[PDB]
């Protein structure tokens, strides 16, 4: 027995709900090479992201758009065990803006970063258990009340790790397109489960919605678009706003996906959303920074099998010492 193991972290709802997804579908595959998942959010809290000074001019100060948008944030992780030891193979940043949030960014859920380590347990499901887990959070936050959720397929540069130091040398990065084939699989399943009503690019979507002024965009931390309104202020500045979105969302439509988990009037009639589930501040997974800094001093890789499952033992050390 392994008081440090993953099993034993403290269990949400949510964690639950993704791993019992997960093992269902391992299960029916009856695989005689894979391993019991584990899913665990390791940190949860309350943030708010603040409007930006060339936005909070033209659209903040005169009452058109609130300054502020809070949103609960939250870091898990996901885990196989492989002959009796635990390895950390995925993790999901997400942003969730709740019901008493203030348009346009109600109801709403980003996915800030995702990033994984090859290793998982037989090869040929790594693909659809990464899959069962994206499809389980959207299942989740809809039955929650939550109506629309936003990717930036964006893969890193060469040597960028996003949540995993030191990624194994011959892990390839997607090239975009490939990213965007990968999610788009990932959304039709959701799609064929009913779970997912529809998705669209950012521009066609924008365009349904018959979108007209840039304070109707939603405005998420570290997304894309915030900055690309200050550029384009500074732009404006510097000789409409809203023709100049659309363009960029025309040129970099195909990176930005909007997916809608209600729609009609079933999303003008929901009750307020709660989270059976309590904040977990935890500062090493407060953002991506504290993980990835925590893996340069130990030195802890990923790069290997048995390197990642050496910092996996890790993470789960602090992780549990943290939590005590
Ligand atoms: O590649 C990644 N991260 C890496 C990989 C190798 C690396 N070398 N150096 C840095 C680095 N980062 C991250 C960043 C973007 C998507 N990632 C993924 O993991 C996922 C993915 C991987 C391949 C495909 Cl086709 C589609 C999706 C797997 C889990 C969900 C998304």
């Amino acid at each position: 027995e392994n008081k440090f193991s993953a099993k034993r972290l403290p269990s949400t709802r949510l964690g639950t709900f993704l791993e019992n997804r997960v093992n269902d579908f391992l299960r029916r595959q009856n695989h005689p090479e894979s391993g019991e998942v584990t899913v665990r959010v390791v940190h949860a809290s309350d943030k708010t992201v603040e409007v930006k000074p060339g936005m909070k001019a033209r659209f903040v100060d005169s009452g058109e758009m609130a300054e502020s948008f809070p949103y609960r944030t939250k870091a898990l992780f996901a885990f196989e065990e492989i002959d009796g030891v635990d390895l950390c193979f995925f993790g999901m940043h997400v942003q969730e803006y709740g019901s008493d949030c203030p348009p346009p960014n109600q109801r709403r859920v980003y996915i800030s970063y995702l990033d994984s380590v090859h290793f998982f347990r037989p090869k040929c499901l790594r693909t659809a258990v990464y899959h069962e887990i994206l499809i389980g959070y959207l299942e989740y936050v809809k039955k929650l009340g939550y109506t629309t959720g936003h990717i930036w397929a964006c893969p890193p540069s060469e040597g960028d790790d996003y949540i995993f130091h030191c990624h194994p040398p011959d892990q390839k990065i997607p090239k975009p397109k490939r990213l965007q084939e990968w999610f788009k699989k990932m959304l039709d399943k959701a799609v064929s489960e009913r779970i997912v009503h529809d998705y669209k690019d950012i521009f066609k979507q924008a365009t349904e919605d018959r979108l007209t002024s840039a304070k109707e965009l939603p405005y998420f931390e570290g997304d894309f678009w915030p900055n690309v309104l200050e550029e384009s202020i500074k732009e404006l500045e510097q000789e409409d706003l809203s023709q100049k979105l659309y363009a960029t969302m025309e040129k970099h439509k195909e990176v930005f996906f909007v997916i809608r988990l209600i729609a009609g009037p079933a999303a003008n009639s929901l009750p307020p959303i709660v989270d059976p589930d309590p904040l977990i501040p935890c500062d090493l997974m407060d953002g991506r920074d504290a993980f990835l800094t925590l893996a340069r001093d130990k030195h802890l890789e990923f790069s290997s099998l048995r390197r990642a499952q050496w910092s996996t033992m890790c993470m789960l050390v602090e992780l549990h010492t943290q939590s005590q």
